[PDB]
């Protein structure tokens, strides 16, 4: 469970913003990409396993399948990649800030800020970010 | 000291790699770039500020004082930068996998890894990875 993210894309501007949720906890990690690519999610993948663990990443689709980047990336990092398994929730915080970031890249990763340092209805308990931390913390 | 962290730059192969450090841990994120900008800074700040706690940056030169971005970077995520204060252990693990990996961003990425979840001695105690959480994990 330590272990356990979703990967999803999503789409603003004509842009593709890669997602990873923590299941748990809830964290993101997103990242815009000129073009879906193998290359684009192998990369992602690699930098978020660097960052947390990451055990098993449920998908929804087969598009992750198809890369042979993605299963090196894989292979690499010890990841198993599972099918079957936020985003309204994002694309809600990108259009409250869109107007103080020039570039769309900035303003995903001011929502993914707010989202993961925010505390549920604004008040007690722990935000994704103390959660992931915690959830971790006990091994 | 949870949110310490020291930002430096590194070159190779006449590219730019952003590194911070999280002082107490050792920690490390990390960012091929282009170039060397302000915009590229305050991004990579942004970013790494919506993932961790970032109460202070340390910086050893006149750079980043120079850039509005990085100023309102600063500002946005409630950021202290700091006058004074691995880029050579990095290197060496990137020499390591440089041939594993087609782009250098890759191979930066697969040394970060490497970097943050080996244990000292490769054997007992934590890796930076599990430092950092524990550090944070302590409030
Ligand atoms: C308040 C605040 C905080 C962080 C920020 O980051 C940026 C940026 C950037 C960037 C642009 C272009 C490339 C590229 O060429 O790929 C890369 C990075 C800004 C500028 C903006 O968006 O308002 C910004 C502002
Ligand atoms: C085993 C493994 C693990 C992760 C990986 O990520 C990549 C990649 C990539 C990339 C390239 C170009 C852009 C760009 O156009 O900016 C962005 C991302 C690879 C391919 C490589 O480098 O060997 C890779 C392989």
């Amino acid at each position: 469970s330590p272990g356990i993210w979703q990967l999803d894309c999503t789409h603003l501007e004509g842009k593709v913003i890669l997602v990873a949720v923590h299941v748990a906890s809830g964290y993101i990690e997103a990242e815009v990409i000129p073009a879906e690519t193998g290359q684009e999610t192998a990369y992602f993948l690699l930098k978020l396993a660097g960052r947390w663990p990451v055990k098993t990443v449920h998908t929804d689709n087969g598009s992750n399948f198809t890369s042979t980047t993605v299963k090196a990336a894989c292979e690499w990092a010890g990841i198993k990649q599972e099918f079957g398994i936020s985003n309204k929730e994002l694309k809600k915080i990108i259009g409250q800030v869109r107007d103080q970031a020039e570039h769309l890249k900035t303003a995903v990763q001011m929502a993914v800020f707010i989202h993961n340092k925010k505390r549920k209805g604004g008040i007690g308990g722990y935000s994704a970010g103390e959660r992931i931390v915690d959830i971790i913390a006990t091994d």
